[PDB]
């Protein structure tokens, strides 16, 4: 299923439309991934020899209706497809019921210089 | 029909921890060059927003795709490269680009609707 | 006294050098301010509709701030956030950012209220 | 030691529901005069920090402003330095500040400048 998480809207959020400005979604979104994590199961640490780094490498978005200032909003993650050097997610935010933006997010690992790395045990 | 260019700094302010810029600041370099595109010709957002067309209006993306192949590095100059690739009368669509020098980061398809203060959508003008 | 407020610290958050980056303690001070007028059961919105009879602003007029330690990725931050004076136009507050019982943060915040104009309103 | 000067450009991203840039932005802005002043210059890891920071928000900076930003080096004192900093939108005074600004490593300890 998708993980639920809430994130309440503030002035930092909004633009001068009165809306959340669009790329702001984008932190919603990854306060999402980081707390389905949380939700599951120290790489950014030094740990087994080197600081690996989740990254995104690709992002599919279609924003549909606005947040407003004070809006408790829900997201929704989930892992749609493992595959050993990558996974997919697909996120939601809502208000209440109505939809108001979705994204398909591709996230690799990457170490200090960039170079990839395969994935663990989830 | 070709690519405006645009430069930006990269400053500590675009940066996480990882050491390099944070995915969603190249959605605010995208930003500044379809602003910069906007204002090459004319409409500028204060313009839009100011009601000189009969009501105050608004862009807005309404859907977007981005790709993030090569990192940004700190005080890297930065190259944003716009163009218009579609019309539509009420929508349209942007290829956006991202180098420094000629090394490709990040690109993104753009779709851009035209709203006002009740966020209804409006025809595109001229 | 000091209202509470938890906020977490994301990726967002963070700059090059594995911390938080210094302007965003004003995003979480910000939260702190609005939480805190959220507690009197007034918001951020409600001012903005016209209860005064105007549409109203909180506007920051001054703020000093002081960074001495600093917040880690994933950190549960407490934003401690009061009311020091009233001008019965102009307000004070003082505000602390703590991880835990560390203070990393603290900030004296002089703010306004103002109607769609940009021109000064007593407090309700 | 005169004012360093740098301009930037007000964007949708700059600013707030309430029609003007959002208080923090500035600090962005300000950031770019001290680095922007810093390469005009010539410059374990070393980082900036600010460790202290008085602002005054006088009057609001719009979307579309090309912002002035006014750079200068207060005092220096061997381990930090000070930077008093206005914003201006052509003559027009925006916003001031003085900062502190110290040298650091990635564990958090301090260090000398050059």
């Amino acid at each position: 299923a998708f993980h639920d998480f809430q994130a309440r809207v503030y002035v930092a959020d909004t633009d001068f439309s009165g809306v959340v400005y669009h790329a702001r979604y984008l932190e919603f979104f990854e306060r999402g991934r980081s707390e389905f994590l949380r939700d599951t199961g120290l790489l950014a640490s030094g740990v087994e020899g080197e600081k690996l780094f989740f990254v995104v490498r690709h992002m599919e978005i279609n924003f549909s209706r606005p947040a407003q200032i004070d809006n408790l909003l829900t997201i929704k993650t989930r892992i749609s497809r493992l595959q050993g050097a990558r996974f997919f997610m697909e996120q939601y935010i809502l208000h209440g019921e109505s939809m108001l933006v979705t994204a398909k997010v591709e996230i690799a690992l990457i170490n200090e210089e960039g170079k990839p790395r395969r994935l663990p045990k989830e």
